[PDB]
């Protein structure tokens, strides 16, 4: 019958997707059938798609993250054999907010900041930017802010000195990854009135 | 320093949106973007720093309505926010059904039953069933019949004059604003059910 779709290449195309293709088989294939999974999943955890044309999206896929996939033709008298394994990564995504900050008083005026990874890197960190400046009552910025941007993605704490006694300050910290820069974890603290 | 002017947001491409504005009066040195699923507590909002007059909000939920709003900062701190724009990202194809629910009647029928995507993405308007003859490695061995389902509210099909005692392959998929999703399957033999 249907042989098997010859020559199956995949390419990540766009956000959390992927653009697979092959060659029809001989014969008359009247579609195709993708069975694709996430690297280490068991078939058991595949995805099945149809299509009426020789490629498909692959799409709500998770980001930076390895994927397996095959193809077979079916017509009048059937499924043909599926065609060899192919394997493709998604491109990456800016990371989520690093975890809720936590302070640690060192003096009136010096204190650690320490921050958990993103619960979501979607892809590889390389690094974070630490931001502050003094607030008013109302939380509002009525300064200037300091950037310290940290190189080393496991050095997440850092020492801030100099602060101005007893004023509130506004504290932020986002990653960065491939993609880029992704949203801030923020904190509003005044090392008079910490624990 | 004044506050933004003419915010606008836009549906960009999948799972985001183009969020622009322009400068204030005064001397702006970066722009803080505040942006939530529309309906959450600002409570819930995420939190964007850029410096240019415009962003690009990612990693959003499909077909789900977001507000937003940006201010610019400065030597003397944040300016007022722009005033709120809303805007809704696009859909994408529908995860699979839930899974398929046999509730024999006959020898040669049963009733076919399925729950809706976990993840709609988006207004599901179709759904189309999928079934026939498969061999002993559950191979289709032979013609596949198709029902179109147009009212997404009746998920649940009655199916008549199957052969006794050989097995089939049932498939249902979904359909929504972005197409066709994947497909819920499972080989059933009334027989042995
Ligand atoms: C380092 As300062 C601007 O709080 O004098
Ligand atoms: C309805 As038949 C093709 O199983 O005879």
């Amino acid at each position: 019958d249907l042989g098997a779709p010859q020559n199956p290449n995949a390419k990540a195309a766009g956000s959390r997707k992927i653009h697979f293709n092959w060659l029809p088989p001989s014969g008359k294939p009247m579609g195709y059938r993708v069975k694709y999974w996430i690297q280490g999943d068991s078939e058991s955890e595949a995805h099945l798609l149809d299509s009426k044309v020789p490629s498909v999206e692959l799409t709500n896929l998770y980001p930076y993250c390895d994927y397996e996939m095959k193809v077979c033709a079916y017509g009048a008298q059937g499924e043909g054999p599926y065609s060899s394994l192919v394997s493709c990564r998604t491109h990456q995504e800016v990371p989520s907010e690093p975890g809720r900050l936590a302070f640690n008083v060192v003096s009136s005026t010096v204190t650690q900041l320490s921050w958990a990874e993103p619960a979501e890197t979607n892809g590889e960190i390389t690094a974070y930017e630490v931001c502050y400046g003094l607030v008013n009552d109302d939380n509002r910025p009525i300064g200037p802010m300091k950037k310290v941007l940290v190189d080393n993605p496991k050095n997440r704490m850092l020492l801030i000195e100099n602060l101005r006694e007893s004023q509130p300050y506004r504290y932020t910290v986002k990653a960065r990854n491939g993609a880029g820069w992704g949203p801030e974890r923020e904190a509003i603290i005044n090392l008079a009135t910490q624990p």
